[PDB]
């Protein structure tokens, strides 16, 4: 509280440092102006962050995440404070970020994307994708709400914290041996959206959102059937009727010829059929935009410290060191 100020929005108080000025609640997140920094802002305080083992794993892992990652179409940290002078009154954390606008849901639901916008669009989420991927760390909740878009067309992927719309078959059925290709799923129930102007997959349950992916995709073969799913999982699927595969020319009717055929790669039930984020970019849909040399990997993320039990004083310690550091 040496030189921070006090507020209450969202109903929950905010200390935070005088240059951040004029916060307007977004979600708890804020905007705001930076002073010295000199540009639009936006604030995250994290919920009761030490408040239990699991918030303190997700406190350091938010913080740790962000910091590994730099990559233009992935969110990074401006900065990262606590109104906090010691480790015992250490008991809120704050992370900052660029004002990237809107989210993906504002740019469809105003104006109906080109052909040029949604290339531009999905090759940035892509890139972005391939440096997430590359790092070895899955997103597992890709979604319109959690990828921001500025007025530019520019793009940054983020972890705000229905799903189902968006979501991999294989995370529903409970495979928990599921790889990087599940965001990759994603992606395509994005990008289809993008183009119709309205989502592939709103299923109204979890029975709904299986019988939309069904018709769509088709209904799997057994053996492929039996490598997307636990044993449980199964009988949900074979409950529901045999229906054929339908040709994505049919659905998106009067789409790129490209964009129809990426669908198709990205869309597919089997996980190791589908494309991969650095394949994806190579695609001549992204023709315009692909440069081998401008689309960069990221380093290996290192889980050892994460990996690894301890209390809750020691996440917070650890935590501490972590914010100061910064
Ligand atoms: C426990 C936990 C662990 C990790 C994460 N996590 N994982 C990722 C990956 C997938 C990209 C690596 C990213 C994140 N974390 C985030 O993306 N955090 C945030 C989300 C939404 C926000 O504000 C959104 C509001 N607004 C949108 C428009 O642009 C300005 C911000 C944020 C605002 C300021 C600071 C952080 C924000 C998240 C939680």
């Amino acid at each position: 509280r040496a030189g921070f100020y006090r507020q209450e929005l969202n109903k929950t108080v905010w200390e935070v440092p005088q240059r951040l000025q004029g916060l307007r609640p977004v979600g708890s997140v804020c905007s705001a102006y930076d002073a010295r920094l000199r540009q639009k802002v936006a604030v995250k305080k994290l919920s009761r962050p030490f408040q239990s083992l699991i918030h303190a794993r997700r406190t350091y892992r938010e913080l740790r995440l962000l910091k590994h990652l730099k990559h233009e179409n992935v969110i990074g940290l401006l900065d990262v404070f606590t109104p906090a002078t010691s480790i015992e009154d250490f008991s809120e954390v704050y992370l900052v970020t660029t004002l990237m606008g809107a989210d993906l849901n504002n740019i469809v639901k105003c104006q109906a994307l080109s052909d040029e916008h949604v290339q531009f669009l999905v090759y940035q989420l892509l890139r972005g994708l391939k440096y997430i991927h590359s790092a070895g760390i899955i997103h597992r909740d890709l979604k319109p709400s959690n990828v921001a878009v500025n007025e530019d067309c520019e793009l940054r992927i983020l972890d705000f914290g229905a799903t189902r719309w968006y979501r991999a078959p294989e995370i529903m059925l409970n495979w928990m041996h599921y790889n990087q290709t599940v965001d990759i799923w994603s992606v395509g129930c994005i990008m289809a959206e993008l183009l119709q102007g309205k989502a592939l997959f709103p299923g109204s349950d979890y029975i709904d959102q299986l019988k939309r992916i069904m018709e769509v995709v088709g209904t799997p073969s057994p053996e492929v059937l039996a490598k997307i799913s636990s044993e449980h999982a199964r009988t949900y699927i074979q409950s529901l009727p045999p229906m054929p595969q339908k040709d994505l020319s049919s659905i998106f009717r009067g789409a790129n010829p490209l964009a129809i055929d990426l669908l198709g790669r990205m869309l597919v039930l089997d996980s190791d059929q589908r494309v991969s984020a650095a394949e994806a970019l190579a695609h001549a849909y992204f023709s315009q935009y692909h440069d081998p040399e401008d689309e960069p990997e990221a380093e290996p993320y290192d889980e050892s410290v994460e990996a690894k039990e301890r209390t809750l004083e020691e996440w917070k310690e650890l935590t501490y060191q972590e914010v100061l550091s910064f």
